[PDB]
């Protein structure tokens, strides 16, 4: 499974995707480093999450990203169109 | 499934347990009334949630309480000891 | 978001797709009618799930499909290439 | 966070607890040893799960418990009264 955040940036810069993930991490009170397998493709930022002490899942992080999307946006200078969890087995 | 919060109160008051849910409501962007089947028994608050637009689960609200635990404790005069989501089977 | 099962049938029949869903429903102890917005396109079955009592998310049900891959394949008569949730 | 199963046994035996986990592991196709931080306290089994080759969460495994409640009860000779996922 993976988490995703679709932006209004076509395409999305790595700097901006990573900046989003760091602001997001601090908002969920975890290490930035707990976000792994990070990519930006098209307007989309993807990632997975490491086994963390706080115990947040991808469901947890993507949910919170939608809840504070207004502060995430204004911090990063981009718009968040949608968030959620993808899966491929 | 039901959600719970175990406090250090003996017993937890109805006003306090309810306040906890109201604070959670505002953070997860929902009407307090989306919380149903509400009880305070001993030190514990129990509750269910009505189904919603956001795919917000009882899991999302307990995870929310962990992030805002200081703010919940500050507003209701108690310590939060435990949090969770259980299914009577 | 949609759940999908990708098969080795090019294209996949609606009948075969719906059969998969009926076996998946059986094994997650939900009504077949809980799978909504069903389509077969190319080799893929796509679907979503109704908010249900058992509290199974779309990703959770597709994880379960992954766990019963062998049984779905056996009861339907096709190979499953991939299972998951897309955007 | 820990997953938990509350039984009718007071107290729950360590044997019976680890047997519930071994039945569940079989259903989620992982080794029983994938379940870690295992305890039995009074009637309740608690546990966690190694980040896994298959993706499953504590929520996922307790949902699996519900699907196989009768099998679990049939093999362990106890009743399951609650499942869930908690946090100290
Ligand atoms: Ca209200
Ligand atoms: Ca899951």
């Amino acid at each position: 499974e993976y988490g995703y955040i679709v932006t209004d940036q076509k395409p999305l810069s790595l700097a901006a995707g990573v900046k989003l993930l760091e602001i997001l991490a601090e908002h969920v009170h975890m290490s930035s480093g707990s976000f792994i397998n990070i990519s930006v493709v098209g307007p989309a930022l993807t990632f997975r999450i490491r086994h963390n002490e706080q115990n947040l899942s991808l469901a947890d992080v993507t949910q919170q990203a939608g809840l504070v999307k207004s502060e995430l946006e204004a911090q990063t200078g981009l718009q968040i169109l949608q968030t959620g969890v993808g899966q491929r087995e």
